């Protein structure tokens, strides 16, 4: 499949070279799979994420995204027009409030709900999380991360956005999950995401279009629009069968564009999120 004036990012996560604006994927498009989205919410009666999108956890007074970026994250995942998998199932849970923020407990417990939530989901070629969030260095919000993956959940997590070594944030830091720092249209490491040896690999972060709340759509910048770029390639892999949750983001690694991102510090890998589809 190609999707013509893609997104950049899109466009990159498909491609041996930047400057190119065709999406190309294979048309199966993460359908089997399911993402959950740690996040402000989903706006799921957004038109572009025909009826693929629902809320199943909120810890707040409503499952409403009434913040947008949520429903950005999950856009990048699975939006028909802004999505790397454009068949894979949204499932939105709120673990932060209209103003991005959560206190960990609530994070852990949020982390912890999936895991067990997906017993309760119909998703045969396999799970993954997208965790656009982060803050200082916690051992629990590292072991709720790692216990999430240990449950069989693809989880990929927020380098950061602090121009630092990701080693001083969580999840971040957790070694056992996929943490992803961001880059931009012209595979410069983006100015504000954190690098460090516990990243396992880049997606596009700079300037990403995709959905919004209101029916809307955003073009905003974070380690958070890396993030769903790696969520919803994995989801792809795992409905493609080329890999699974355990091993999803080694896979990813593996697979890589290696050794093409400049301002990428000594230590940190070199390796950008590719989806090795041949038209
Ligand atoms: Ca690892």
């Amino acid at each position: 499949a190609a999707q013509t004036n893609a997104p950049w990012g899109l466009a990159r996560i498909s491609s041996t070279s930047p400057g190119t604006s065709t999406y190309y994927y294979d048309e199966s498009a993460g359908q089997g799979s399911c993402v959950y989205v740690i996040d402000t919410g989903i706006e799921a009666s957004h038109p572009e994420f025909e009826g693929r999108a629902q809320m199943v956890k909120t810890y707040y007074y409503s499952s409403r995204d009434g913040n947008g970026h949520g429903t950005h994250c999950a856009g990048t995942v699975g939006s028909r027009t802004y999505g790397v998998a454009k068949k894979t199932q949204l499932f939105g849970v709120k673990v932060l409030d209209d103003n991005g923020s959560g206190q960990y407990s609530t994070i852990i417990a949020g982390m912890d709900f999936v895991a067990s939530d997906k017993n309760n989901r119909n998703c045969p070629k396999g799970v993954v999380a997208s965790l656009s969030l982060g803050g200082g260095y916690s051992s629990s919000v590292n072991s709720a991360a790692a216990r999430l993956q240990s449950s069989g959940v693809m989880v990929a997590v927020a380098a950061g956005n602090n121009n630092a070594d990701a080693r001083n944030y969580s999840p971040a830091s957790e070694p056992s999950v996929c943490t992803v720092g961001a880059s931009d249209r012209y595979d410069r490491r983006s100015s504000f995401s954190n690098y460090g040896s516990v990243l396992d690999i880049f997606g596009p972060g700079t300037s990403i279009l995709s959905t919004w709340i209101g029916g809307s759509t955003r073009s905003i910048s974070g380690t958070s629009m890396a993030t769903p770029h790696v969520a919803g390639l994995a989801a792809y892999l795992m409905t493609l069968g080329k890999t699974t949750a355990a091993s999803a983001c080694r896979y990813i690694a593996d697979t890589a564009n290696k050794g093409d991102l400049s301002n990428i510090p000594f230590g940190t890998v070199n390796l950008l999120a590719y989806n090795n589809y041949q038209a």
